[PDB]
């Protein structure tokens, strides 16, 4: 059957809400599924926030390398790279990578902090023409994934466009992109998720998200061994709120939409 059978299949088998933006560079076509509709982004809004320090180097070329001191008061959730520098520094730099490349939750707040709250993630955003993305809170709250919550939310389709702007795309300068880019694919926590439902020698970026509600994300860009990039955002949350976490559906909704790529 069909891309849209097979996901709304997907969906109803799952016990929750899919949401699936692939964007196919090839021609710009692109499979759409609850893609203008909200989910909380949990932490896959760190790419958003790291992304906006690496704006403002664009302008400042002692940014990145500026010290940040990490105390044991930063510390939060989960932050297993902060808590190795807890009395020392970290730089700008340190930040976006731990941040995006393990999920610290200290290292994503240093970057909020820096930039002078969670509106100025929101504003710069806005100033790719994402009309969507909102940043409401610092973690490890942004992540409560309450069900009609507004807050720290997006749809698919705006991630994808704002995940493709940015690291493909017309977002960033071109050292910055790139940083960006090298970020992405060092990430170490998305094995499980769109990644298993991809080839295994597929070049992947992605960062992952998890909250809440079950609340499971993905965004990712690929890089096919013959055929031009796809990006692909997929969100998937839960009625109740201990719901366990499910990668396995991200995987395969991957696999099933980017079938024949
Ligand atoms: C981003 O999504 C972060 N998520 C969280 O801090 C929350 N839970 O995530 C863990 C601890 C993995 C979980 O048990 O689901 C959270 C904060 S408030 C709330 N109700 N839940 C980080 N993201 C991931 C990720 O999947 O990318 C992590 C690897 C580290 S926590």
């Amino acid at each position: 059957n069909s891309v849209q059978q097979q996901l709304e299949a997907l969906e109803k088998s799952s016990g929750g809400r899919l949401g699936v933006a692939l964007i196919n560079t090839a021609d710009n076509s692109q499979i759409l599924y609850r893609a203008d509709e909200r989910f909380a982004m949990c932490s896959t809004s760190k790419v958003m926030a790291a992304a906006a320090v690496l704006k403002q180097s664009e302008s400042d070329k002692h940014l990145l390398n500026q010290r940040v001191e990490i105390k044991k008061s930063d510390l939060v959730n989960y932050n297993p790279i902060a808590e190795k520098h807890v009395n020392g520094t970290m730089t700008l730099a340190e930040l976006g990578a731990a941040a995006l490349q393990y999920s610290d939750n200290t290292a994503m707040n240093k970057l909020i902090a820096h930039l002078g709250g969670p509106d100025k993630v929101t504003a710069f955003a806005r100033s790719l023409g994402d009309e969507t993305f909102r940043l409401d809170r610092t973690a490890p709250t942004l992540n409560t994934a309450i069900p009609g919550d507004p807050r720290d939310t997006t749809t698919p389709l705006a991630m994808a466009q704002t995940l493709k702007n940015l690291t493909l795309g017309k977002a960033l300068a071109e050292t910055q992109r790139a940083q960006l880019v090298t970020w992405l694919k060092g990430n170490t926590t998305g094995s499980a998720s769109i990644r298993a439902g991809l080839p295994k020698s597929w070049v992947v970026g992605d960062k992952t998200g998890s909250g809440d509600y079950g609340t499971t994300n993905d965004i990712a860009v690929i890089w096919p061994e013959n055929h031009a990039p796809l990006v692909l955002v997929t969100y998937f949350t839960q009625p109740e709120q201990k719901a366990e976490n499910r990668n396995d559906i991200l995987a395969a909704a991957a696999k099933i939409v980017t079938h024949g790529f």
